[PDB]
């Protein structure tokens, strides 16, 4: 066999049959004799590529293949990878080299200390030293992906490897499971849950690690069974609770000292599946007031060991939650009562707030719509407004690379086809990666996009008028056309220039059979 | 409080109470006002630093803390930090950096780049940004060096943040308690359980993270109720089970077939503890043979993914193997017996062959010795010929780097105090760190030093013969009198020119007081 | 051909015939066959190997070709590349990798991720994707090594690539010439003619990369035709102008506010071959005080960006220094004054001040001898007691790395073995690198090496009276026998515990026809 024919059996043995790509020379040798099993996702710019792929591994919680090329096309994603990073996708990235024989001199599309290169905002890095090694390289590319702590990984092959003879002794790697689906010893387990039954006041705490390993259900029955509130971690790049649950309560806000004043008077306080914690504004204060402990569960060693405060297991969050789901005791305490319903914004005739665009949305779309966010200035809002009952149904860049959901929403909607897709992105967002569009109409990958258009960088704006910073230059991006743009990628476009049109606008696009873009004329901050 | 203050104050309340070093000017700050509690080991060159380290960190199975200068200080001992990689010794290499005024132009002892000098051999490496961050970063490198799995860290400090003001929110990080001690999930466990009982002719192969995490007496439990034979894995750096029980088969060969042929006939193959495998010498063929699967429990991601065959769990090796032990059944086969003695060589009244110098420290050192390798071309032949019942009482260099088990034995010494510690080394390797010498005389440990002079690197002239390889230089070290180094730093020195004179000196060294160098002719390869 | 002979053949073609070693099994398919013209000179422990290494290029003024066994060889020898960095030094280091089929199981002995090992302290790290690009590969390391500003380079070869069929094409490696022998353009090199020419009291400072370039000559002529002091800039790591020359002026303060202090009133100053400036201690104020401009000719673009003021000229120090001592005019002012002669510091019959050293040291050296520093509390002290009237009369470990000198010096005189070279070395740096020693024995390289027994690391106790640090750990280097240790590999002892014993030692070490080591017990500090 080949080390093409052995490459493309392995990936398909270890359940992937996905390529998500943007293509060139040094690619070639590997795209070629594409095998009819597998499907080819092409976007026009590699933010793009990987945004896609990104929503795809998010939402199917399985990894996504990608293929590359070389610096350039490698180094154009690097942003993406930022996210990646953050959110614990299991990405595998493959790009394409120059053949060996022109490494050394550098022919042009040599990918010069290739595996530097995404440093360092991967797990693994490599560059097989032969041909005959690339397919164990690729089965350590996608073990290292999937074990936790997930995340992405970066796989370089010189072109002229694909050809080579395989090694016949790689068929071993075809079959190999590799678990991390562990949890803490029994002793110690029994140690954290007579902590948690015994708490007078306790509090819990999500992260996107719960959403990404369907811990969602077992976080309600903890939560249930402590009669405790819960929070999400800021800065959240997904949502890990039903959002009208009698226990819920909202986003914490990205601040030291706002967090230990909210969490003041809980005794113990459990996080699970978050950095302790990924805070964004300065806010000093103290990590935890005086009675307050923490003890933290994540799948990532590099969490635990950067939380300024508290105790830390490091485990898988799936068999983590269900364990403490299923062992402690129903406390005698009453159930936390749920957050009464925001109130309506008063909206006139013109152009639309924030609140009536995310009112408007929980009012029209399905019960199982899955939301993604790129509306910087808005999440508070949003968070407040939409009703998201089940597991992965929302997405925000994790790293707060903006240029994320665009893409991601097109991977989300293609990991699941029966729940519909709404991407709410400012119209600086809408930017960054507007060249993922044209993929959503070549593939009509049905994802809906509302642009809200305010005509600046409205969050940088307020962080401005924050610190009373003037004569910041950069902060307005006004004569955008969103409809022309969608035109030019063959999307059908929409314009919402009040109520009465974004209701009609909304039921339009939720009757379509494509993508469809609707433009927003909101409020300007 | 300064950063000086409550970075002692953090070391003592995480359990740290030694400081291994070699001492230079951007270090002074740090070293100042030492604190009575603890203690500060002075060794003469910085591979030397840190091989006493590693062995005191292997023996105590916790964290060690080292202090070393700069750049060059750091650069000396990355040799060792090779040896700490593969090892998985959860070792705190800190050194200190220029004052922050004047590392932008490079001033003498500036470490340029400073994260980037012991990368890739460390799990985490990193210079703080500020002074008040320097105790929450010493958190994070005590936290990554001692979660699974274990390794060396590194942390550079500018001089001048010792005594500016620490955060006063650091006091959080004293008392954090941070746990990898997982096992698979029961589900998972109980499939793997029904494999092991349902298997025909299992085998156990045990890696060196057996004895790290003292697993030792589970794995004795698991293959007596297996009913099923132990090898030790290839190129081992720790003894993980005792070597006279009747279960046991000795140290693997480092090659793929022979390992493989090894195995054959042998349903399930348990491997727990080691990477698979730690090969040597290419000896290609097939990886297992027809008939045999491999399932292997390590607790490092890195060499799950690289495995090139069978299953892998990634978890703590002692929650694992205790696991295992107390669920799997009492097989009815017949309990393996024990391998037979092995045969007296003939010996003259001449030069020793190593053989019998085996022979004759079995005879008489006591039961609890430990002992340690870097003898390289006899390897074999002590594992045959040393009874070690007992844990930690093997270590041999895990990355092959020599100028570990000089100052390693030291450090073991210090770590196990009722403990006979003797090295066993080859008189090429006695070379590379023998300043280490001095810091048993100066400390008073109480070490013995075999020297194995048969004046040539007998290993790499083996392997020469084996390749046929002709007018190869540098392979021998004539000229070197073992009991004058031993003099000029400090230790009693023997030689042993015989049989008679190895047996007296041996004698003599076991009932000194201190350490004692043996210089022991032995034969010419 | 076979890579094997095409390697040897480039490296004969570029002027190589040395290799400097500490052989491994990686390094046995490059070291075998070794070529009848080449030699091999061996080593006991890496940082000994760079060490005689770099003191052979730094004498030699071309490059040094070095032999290193993987990532714990490289690793050894890493302090040693912190210096050689520091001092420019155009060294060659190879190290032997794992056969290419085991690199991804990760065999004993591979180097993971090799290339990023050594860095951040070479200029180029490498490691060839097939074995028909190692000549390529070694060809770019010769010149990279080669080229202004000289440096450490690293090479990793996996060993099976050298029986490998070499490319036909390799040949034009063979005879390649690559000049950095520039100087700047006839306009701009005018201007700065016409400002020296105008200035009204013009100083120079001359840093290593002088000597390095044997630009001391020119560099004499040009401060006698500007009547200008001379001084070399600080942690000098050479010695670049006869040091009783009547412009000399010494070795500069290596502080801010002094070096500042020093040149006030001085108009022009002008940098030849030195950073600007390598500081050691925090001495804050003016980088230069109103009146003085400096302008910097440096061979490193890193220098020009890093020095904090001035003009810099990035060119060869060569092709610099000969183009401005033969443009500039003579001045017609008075040419200055010679220093007067350092006074004879008051002597009992006990044990010896430094000063007396260096006194006794200049009355019976000869005149060409060259002389190495590792006596790191008395710099200032050798450096006015000496004369050194020729170049290549003086190194100092550029880094202020310890462990430098010892191997240094052998390395020297084997690079000139019709000067006598004397290494002057405390009894801590002496340890670092005592090994090398044997080295020094086995060849009969006749160096002297002086060791200056104080028991302690004086520099540092110094530093920590400054500091009035209390309680500083591991000063003290008690019970070391220098003589026992010189014993034990090979080199004739002799002890001076007063004037009359160093007088006769001195003797009888100038007569000898091997090296000999000379333990001379100096005052306590
Ligand atoms: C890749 C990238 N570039 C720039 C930014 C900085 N940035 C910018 C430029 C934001 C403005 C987004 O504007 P928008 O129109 O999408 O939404 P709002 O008006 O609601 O802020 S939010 C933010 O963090 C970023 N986060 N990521
Ligand atoms: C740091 C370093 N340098 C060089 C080597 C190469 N090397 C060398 C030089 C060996 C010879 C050791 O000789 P010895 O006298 O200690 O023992 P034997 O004679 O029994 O081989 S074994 C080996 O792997 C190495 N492994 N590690
Ligand atoms: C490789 C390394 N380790 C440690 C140091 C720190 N250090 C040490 C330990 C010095 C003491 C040298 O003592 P010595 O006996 O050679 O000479 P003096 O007594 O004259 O200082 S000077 C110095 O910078 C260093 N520079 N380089
Ligand atoms: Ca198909
Ligand atoms: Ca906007
Ligand atoms: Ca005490
Ligand atoms: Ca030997
Ligand atoms: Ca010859
Ligand atoms: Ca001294
Ligand atoms: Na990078
Ligand atoms: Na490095």
């Amino acid at each position: 066999a080949s080390v093409h024919g052995t490459t493309y059996e392995l990936l398909r043995r270890q359940g992937i049959d996905t390529v998500f790509g943007n293509p060139g020379s040094n690619e070639l040798p590997f795209l070629k004799d594409f095998p009819e099993d597998f499907r080819y996702i092409l976007a026009l710019q590699e933010a793009c590529v990987v945004g896609i792929a990104d929503g795809y591994a998010q939402a199917s919680r399985k990894p996504a293949f990608i293929n590359l090329h070389s610096a350039a096309g490698t180094g154009n994603a690097m942003g993406a990878l930022s996210n990646a990073w953050n959110s614990h996708s299991p990405l595998i990235v493959t790009a394409g080299q120059q053949t060996r024989a022109m490494i050394g001199v550098e022919a042009l599309l040599t990918n010069v200390d290739a595996a530097n290169l995404p440093r360092p905002l991967v797990k693994w890095s490599y560059e097989p030293a032969s041909a005959a090694e690339v397919p164990h390289a690729m089965s350590r590319a996608i073990h290292m992906a999937s074990m936790a702590p997930q995340g992405p990984v970066y796989l370089s092959v010189p072109y002229d490897d694909w050809d080579k003879d395989a090694d016949p002794q790689s068929h071993h790697l075809f079959d190999r499971h590799v678990s991390s689906s562990v949890r803490l010893n029994d002793q110690d387990l029994d140690i954290l849950v007579k902590a948690l039954n015994s708490a007078s006041n306790p509090a819990i705490v999500l992260g996107p690690d719960v959403d990404a390993a369907n811990a969602n259900a077992d976080c309600v029955m903890l939560a249930e069974r402590l009669k405790a509130p819960v929070w999400v971690a800021p800065s959240a790049p997904r949502c890990p609770f039903p959002t009208r649950h009698p226990c819920f309560r909202g986003l914490m806000p990205a601040g030291i000292a706002a967090i230990s004043q909210l969490l003041e008077g809980h005794d113990v306080v459990l996080v699970i599946g978050a950095p302790v914690f990924r805070y964004h504004q300065y806010d000093p204060g103290q990590y935890l007031k005086p009675g307050t402990r923490l003890i933290s569960v994540t799948c990532d060693p590099l969490e635990a060991a950067r939380a300024p405060m508290g105790d830390a297991i490091v485990a898988d969050i799936g068999a983590m939650a269900s364990a403490l789901a299923n062992l402690v005791e129903e406390s005698s305490r009453q159930l936390p009562t749920a957050a009464p319903e925001p109130a309506k914004v008063d909206q006139d005739a013109g152009r639309l707030h924030p609140e009536t665009v995310f009112d408007t949305l929980n009012d029209m779309a399905p019960e199982n719509a899955i939301y993604l966010n790129e509306s910087t200035s808005t999440t508070a809002q949003m968070w407040q407004r939409l009703n998201m009952r089940n597991p992965g149904s929302y997405y925000f860049c994790a790293a707060g690379g903006i240029g994320f959901a665009l893409p991601a929403a097109i991977g989300v909607q293609l990991a699941e086809p029966e729940r519909q897709v709404i991407a709410v992105i400012g119209d600086g967002s809408a930017n960054y990666s507007i060249s993922a569009l044209w993929t959503a109409a070549q593939y009509n990958i049905p994802t809906i996009f509302v642009i809200m258009n305010n005509g600046t960088y409205g969050a940088l704006r307020w962080f401005a008028g924050v610190l009373e910073a003037e004569n910041v230059p950069g902060l307005d991006v006004p004569g955008i056309d969103f409809r022309a743009l969608a035109k030019g990628y063959g999307v059908q476009a929409l314009k919402a220039d009040n109520l009465e049109q974004l209701k009609g606008s909304l039921q339009e696009a939720l009757s379509a059979k494509g993508p469809v873009l609707i433009e927003v004329s909101t409020v300007s901050p």
